[PDB]
């Protein structure tokens, strides 16, 4: 068979895009979006109706333009998620405003608002994952949300400290990045080419996976952000992997079966004491790449959020 089909034997395939066409072509179990993907999706002509529906709905909720822009922007993200849920049997990941990444309370409120919108459309919590940046504040928010029946997807995960903090908070799933880790090493280091097995991002995710399984953590490990299929294959065996359509297509067009790379066959070990904020901050900042990438990812997502609001604003 083809690589994609072979991959499904060991790993749950997830589509990383807000474009419904990809859902139809690859039949992923879940789908993930983020502020950038939503902004891109909004440019798709067929999605126009979704935007119009968002705006119309907003104006019916209040006569305050400020509120309308926010309502419209959230409704749009949810609307896109609604379309996707019609094509996937699993969950859709919708990200909270990244501008709230360092505010636990604002993040919890925003997460609940999105959940409210989904529920308003008849969708239950088991079909949604609220996505938040893995800052200490986002993790603290997630821990609270999970307790309230809201499952979260902790993204922009770069350092081991972030990985550990997430596992200890009992979050439903984490999206440790692979590609962006490689990017940082390509830009801030001598080595520009890496074999799959030595890819910093692959190593990162593999160590996270082993740590999670070794300690019996139930948190789903979903590798995200890919630069080539080599990284994907090297991670065959990971719980789930959310892949962009371009790479999904590459896997489907490549013949050949693949072997499982990630496994933990030992017995579960005792979990250590929980890491505190001070230790988390110390350890996270010991990692130059993680320091840069986490902050940068949040900035970019925030900008895309504003660009979306700009667009919506011109339609009110």
């Amino acid at each position: 068979t083809d690589k994609l089909t072979s991959l499904r034997q060991y790993t749950t395939v997830v589509a990383d895009t807000g474009d419904i066409a990809a859902m139809k072509l690859y039949q992923p179990q879940d789908a993930t979006t983020n502020p950038s993907l939503i902004l891109n999706a909004a440019q798709i002509p067929e999605y126009r109706k979704l935007i119009d529906d968002a705006v119309a709905w907003a104006k019916q909720q209040s006569n305050d333009r400020a509120q309308q822009i926010v309502d419209a922007t959230d409704k749009l993200a949810v609307n896109i998620g609604l379309e996707i849920l019609k094509l996937v049997p699993g969950r859709i990941s919708t990200e909270v405003d990244a501008r709230l990444s360092y505010d636990t309370e604002a993040s919890i409120a925003k997460a609940k608002r999105l959940i409210k919108l989904y529920n308003d459309a008849g969708i239950s919590n088991d079909r949604i994952l609220i996505k938040l940046a893995s800052t200490w504040q986002g993790i603290r928010a997630a821990e609270q949300l999970e307790k309230e029946g809201i499952n979260c997807n902790l993204t922009l995960l770069f350092s081991f400290a972030q990985a550990r903090a997430c596992a200890e908070a009992g979050v439903f799933l984490i999206s440790p990045f692979v590609g962006r880790i490689l990017d940082w090493y390509k830009a801030n280091t001598d080595k520009k080419e890496y074999a799959p097995a030595e890819d910093p991002g692959v190593v990162s995710v593999s160590e996270i996976y082993q740590y999670y399984k070794e300690h019996g953590y139930e948190t789903v490990v979903m590798g995200a952000s890919f630069r080539n299929i080599g990284e994907i294959l090297e991670l065959a065996g990971c719980d789930r992997l959310t892949i962009a359509p371009a790479l999904l297509k590459e896997l489907a067009e490549s013949e050949g079966a693949i072997e499982r790379k990630l496994s933990y066959t030992g017995e579960v070990k005792a979990r250590p004491a929980r890491i505190t904020e001070s230790e988390f901050l110390w350890q996270h900042n010991q990692d130059p790449m993680a320091v840069d990438k986490l902050a940068e990812g949040i900035r970019k997502f925030a900008i895309d959020q504003e660009k979306l609001e700009k667009m919506i604003g011109d339609l009110l």
